[PDB]
C-alpha cells in the first residue's frame, strides 16, 4: 500500500533537512539542474558514479530528486545521465531499484521528453540484461537516445549551457589514439586504446544493441586500478585490473610501444602518492 502521495507525506513529518546527511548530498552534486535544449525544456544530470550502494539510506536520494524536481515536472523537461566509470559498486538493487517506478505522480513519468545516456560500458549492459524483466517499459523506446561523442551533443544540446562533471570533460583531452587495434577474448572485435594523461580508455569500435538499440561501449581503467603491465609478445599485451577477475588481452602491431605509454601514466601516479607502503596484503 504505497503509493506517490504516502511516501510525500511520510518524508515531510519524518524531517530530514537537518539529517546532516541530507544536505551532504546537494554538495556531492549528484543530481541538478543545468540550461536548456532546444525545444526549450530545463535538463537535469544525474551523476551516476558518486551513490555508493551501501552507504547512505536509500529513500534520502529518492527524496532528493523529487525534491528538485517539484516546480518543474507539471511540463516537459529532459534528463541526461552520465554513466562514466561506472561500476558494480554503485549499483541498485532490486528491492530498491522497483521503488523509482512507484514513488512519482503518474504524470512526472510522462512529461519525460527524451533522455541521453552517455558514456555506456560493458558493466551496464549486462546489468540491464539480468533486469530486462522490470526496464520491459524501457524497451524499444523512442525517448532514449544514445550518445556516441560529445560532438553528437551539442545537436541536442547547445554549447555553452552544457554543464557536465568538470572531472569528465578533462577524460576528453591529451589523448594519444591507437586506431585499428583488435580486443582478444572469447570472441574478439575491434576497440581503439586511448592512453590520457590520468587513465585509460577502451573505446569500443563496434555498435552493440543495448535495450534494443545499437551503441558503442566504451570503458574506462584508471592508473590506481591498473597492476600488472607486461609484454607477452608485440603481437599481444595482457593487462590485469584490480577486482577484475581475469585481466585483459589485446592484440597490435606495436604492443611495445603501447605497453610504454601505459607505463609512464602508472610510474607518475606511483610517485604522486603520498603514503609510504601499504601495510599487509589482500588476499582472496
Ligand atoms: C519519473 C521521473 C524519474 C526521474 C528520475 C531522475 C533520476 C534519474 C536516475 C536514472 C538511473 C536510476 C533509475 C533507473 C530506473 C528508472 C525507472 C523509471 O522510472 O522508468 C520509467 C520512467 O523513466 C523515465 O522517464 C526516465 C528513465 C531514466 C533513464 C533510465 C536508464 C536505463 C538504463 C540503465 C540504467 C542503469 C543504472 C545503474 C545504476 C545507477 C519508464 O517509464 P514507464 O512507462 O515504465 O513508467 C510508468 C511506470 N508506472
Amino acid at each position: 500500500n504505497l503509493t506517490s502521495s504516502k511516501f510525500e507525506e511520510f518524508m515531510t513529518r519524518h524531517q530530514v533537512h537537518e539529517k546532516e546527511e541530507f544536505k551532504a548530498l546537494k554538495t556531492l552534486s549528484i543530481f541538478y539542474q543545468a540550461g536548456t535544449s532546444k525545444a526549450g525544456n530545463p535538463i537535469f544530470y544525474y551523476v551516476a558514479r558518486r551513490f555508493k550502494t551501501g552507504q547512505i539510506n536509500g529513500d534520502l536520494l529518492i527524496y532528493h530528486v523529487l525534491l528538485t524536481l517539484k516546480p518543474y515536472y507539471a511540463k516537459p523537461y529532459e534528463i541526461v545521465v552520465d554513466l562514466t566509470h561506472t561500476g558494480p559498486s554503485n549499483r541498485f538493487k532490486t528491492d530498491f531499484l522497483s521503488k523509482w517506478f512507484v514513488v512519482f505522480p503518474g504524470f512526472a513519468y510522462d512529461n519525460v521528453s527524451a533522455v541521453y545516456i552517455y558514456n555506456c560500458n560493458s558493466w551496464v549492459r549486462e546489468y540491464t540484461k539480468y533486469h530486462e524483466r522490470l526496464l520491459t517499459g524501457l524497451k524499444g523506446s523512442k525517448r532514449l537516445v544514445f550518445i556516441d561523442c560529445p560532438g553528437k551533443l551539442a545537436e541536442h544540446i547547445e554549447h555553452e549551457q552544457q554543464k557536465l562533471p568538470a572531472a569528465t570533460l578533462a577524460l576528453e583531452e591529451d589523448l594519444k589514439v591507437f586506431h585499428n587495434a583488435l580486443k582478444l577474448a572469447h570472441k574478439d572485435t575491434k576497440v581503439s586504446i586511448k592512453v590520457g594523461s590520468t587513465a585509460v580508455q577502451v573505446t569500443s569500435a563496434e555498435r552493440t544493441k543495448v535495450l534494443g538499440q545499437s551503441v558503442f561501449l566504451n570503458d574506462i581503467y584508471y592508473a590506481s586500478e591498473i597492476e600488472e603491465i607486461c609484454l607477452v609478445d608485440e603481437n599481444q599485451f595482457t593487462l590485469t585490473i584490480a577486482n577484475q577477475g581475469t585481466p585483459l588481452t589485446f592484440m597490435h602491431q606495436e604492443c611495445e610501444a603501447i605497453v610504454q605509454s601505459i607505463i609512464h601514466i602508472r610510474t607518475r601516479w606511483e610517485l604522486s602518492q603520498p603514503d609510504s607502503i601499504p601495510q599487509h596484503t589482500k588476499i582472496r
